[PDB]
């Protein structure tokens, strides 16, 4: 029951790869310690292969089957529909990897005859053959980090034609099923502010709360054939068209359970028998399987009143404390059960009695104060990776602008406001690119966003308090400060001056640009304006932004 087997052929790049942080004339304005930033490359793929390759054992007990039955009962209330070819085509990102069969993402999006004809042939083949494993490509991801180096993560994905078919069969299911099965525990239904609200309300709902995060070691590799078939059994509980049932069975047998791995050069690299990281069902399947295992483990451990919050392989549990000693023992039992279910821990979980000390989805709840002095809870994170990626993006145009996604998701934070907003608006001004739409990712889905729309987006997501937060926590201030020292980022006085300059220039432009100046940089001036609701904010169609997770699922909006 190996997660992978390997032929010895290398995982190869499909283009030139850089590992060292590229530098231009703008780099120093953000950070001086350039050697601390690196990107992963295929050169480290072998190290990753070694980490992700291991035998899985699974012992499934009555708690597991009990929880599964309950999940299936909820799933049976879901009705899901097939997407049309056109609907599925329109969800394809403009720069998604081209097919090996003579067409690309633009052809798909334009409903070209060649592309649509091929998609039809793939769909027909799915209905007629439920056995033959479908080819996948394995690649080493190029991702940017700060030292202390990680080996490249791997991505495994089927051809463009297949991806469109996955959407047709499964887009409605993976968008709808998780919240029905998991209710308030499904993390992707929340904006950051809503996630904070759920965490705080859950913490407050306990008489004596205790909470912990649980990090499964290499989660995708721990997912077994059993788990993937159990996932299919949950999808099949839905009210589906018979054609959809067949396509779902077929994709499960031929793609989700496993298949051959082919490198960028067309050589056979080996064989996968665990979760593929680059299929439509990666996020939903991981979320369901993590929730199933954790819920059963809570019962095995006799944790009291467990409330889960699950986002793919990311897990937070908040429960009723039974005492420090009892809590620590129950957590060990929980871990032993997760391990039996094939979800052993990377780092051992630890009980926390302060909500702000639990880190999940790389984030934590913190507190600051609004203009009226009231306490506001908001979502933050360690800014190291955001700033490292920001430095790379300062010198190179990249397919996904992490800086933009980070401003959107972390708008209320000390670091996103002081540094990211100031730095990138300065750059946009200089190049007169304020109006140019840019791609970013939210919960794995790709969105094209104009930076001039940021104040409205931020108001809709976080409320007006996002523009007035101050008196951040000492813990949060200290964490930011340490990061700035580590990377060699300029001090607050510098950022405040740059912000006043950016603000002034934005104001003189009028229109949305002036709105950006007024709202984003009100923190930087001596005499603060009293900010009021932006009229055009309600016009944004944000329905669909925080419904589901789509990491690896090739989704665009
Ligand atoms: C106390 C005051 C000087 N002040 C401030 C500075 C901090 C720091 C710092 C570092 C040491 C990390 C540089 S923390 C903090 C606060 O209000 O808690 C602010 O007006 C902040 C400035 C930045 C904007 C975006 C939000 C308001």
């Amino acid at each position: 029951h190996h997660s992978y087997t390997w032929t010895g052929a290398l995982i190869t790049p499909c283009a030139a790869e850089e590992s060292k942080l590229p530098i231009n004339a703008l780099s120093n304005s953000l950070l001086r310690h350039h050697n601390m930033v690196y990107a992963t490359t295929s050169r480290s793929a072998g190290l990753r292969q070694k980490k992700v390759t291991f035998d899985r054992l699974q012992v499934l007990d009555d708690h597991y089957r009990d929880v599964l039955k309950e999940m299936k009962a909820k799933a049976s209330t879901v009705k899901a529909k097939l997407l049309s070819v056109e609907e599925a085509c329109k969800l394809t990102p403009p720069h998604s990897a081209k097919s090996k069969f003579g067409y690309g993402a633009k052809d798909v999006r334009n409903l070209s005859s060649k592309a649509v004809n091929h998609i039809h042939s793939v769909w027909k083949d799915l209905l007629e053959d439920t056995v033959t494993p479908i080819d996948t490509t394995i690649m080493a991801k190029n991702e940017v980090f700060c030292v202390q180096r990680k080996p490249a993560r791997l991505i495994v994905f089927p051809d463009l034609g297949v991806r469109v078919c996955e959407k047709m069969a499964l887009y409605d299911v993976v968008s709808t099923l998780p919240q029905v099965v998991m209710g308030s525990s499904y993390g992707f239904q929340y904006s950051p502010g809503q996630r904070v609200e759920f965490l705080v309300n859950t913490w407050k709902s306990k008489k004596n709360p205790m909470g912990f995060s649980y990090d499964t070691r290499c989660f995708d590799s721990t997912v077994t054939e059993n788990d993937i078939r159990v996932e299919e059994s949950i999808y099949q509980c839905c009210d589906l068209a018979p054609e959809a049932r067949q396509a779902i069975k077929s994709l499960t047998e031929r793609l989700y359970i496993g298949g051959p791995l082919t490198n960028s050069k067309g050589q056979n690299c080996g064989y996968r028998r665990c979760r593929a990281s680059g299929v439509l069902t990666t996020s939903c399947g991981n979320t369901l399987t993590c929730y199933l295992k954790a819920s059963a483990a809570c019962r095995a451990a006799k944790l009291q009143d467990c409330t889960m919050l699950v986002n793919g392989d990311d897990l937070v549990v908040i429960c009723e404390s039974a005492g420090v000693q009892e809590d620590a023992a129950s957590l060990r039992a929980f871990t032993e059960a997760m391990t039996r279910y094939s979800a052993p821990p990377g780092d051992p979980p630890q009980p926390e009695y302060d909500l702000e000390l639990i880190t999940s989805c790389s984030s934590n709840v913190s507190v600051a104060h609004d203009a009226s002095g009231k306490r506001v809870y908001y979502l933050t994170r360690d800014p190291t990776t955001p700033l490292a990626r920001a430095a790379w993006e300062t010198a190179r145009h990249t397919p996904v602008n992490s800086w933009l996604g980070n401003i959107i998701m972390y708008a209320p934070t000390l670091w996103a406001r002081m540094i990211l907003m100031t730095h990138f608006f300065s750059i946009l001004l200089a190049q007169e690119q304020l109006e140019k739409a840019l791609d970013c990712q939210i919960y794995g889905a790709c969105y094209s966003i104009e930076p001039l729309d940021l104040p409205q987006i931020i108001e809709r997501l976080h409320g007006l308090s996002a523009f007035s937060l101050h008196s951040y926590s000492p813990g949060e201030i200290n964490r930011v400060a340490s990061c700035l020292r580590k990377l060699g980022v300029p001090p607050l006085r510098v950022w405040r001056h740059r912000a006043r300059s950016v603000r002034a220039r934005l104001l003189s432009q009028g229109g949305r640009a002036a709105t950006c100046g007024k709202y984003l940089f009100n923190w930087a001036v001596k005499t603060k304006l009293k900010l009021t609701p932006i009229p055009a904010a309600s016009q944004l169609d944000l329905s669909g932004w925080f419904v589901a997770g789509y990491s690896g699922g090739d989704i665009y909006h």
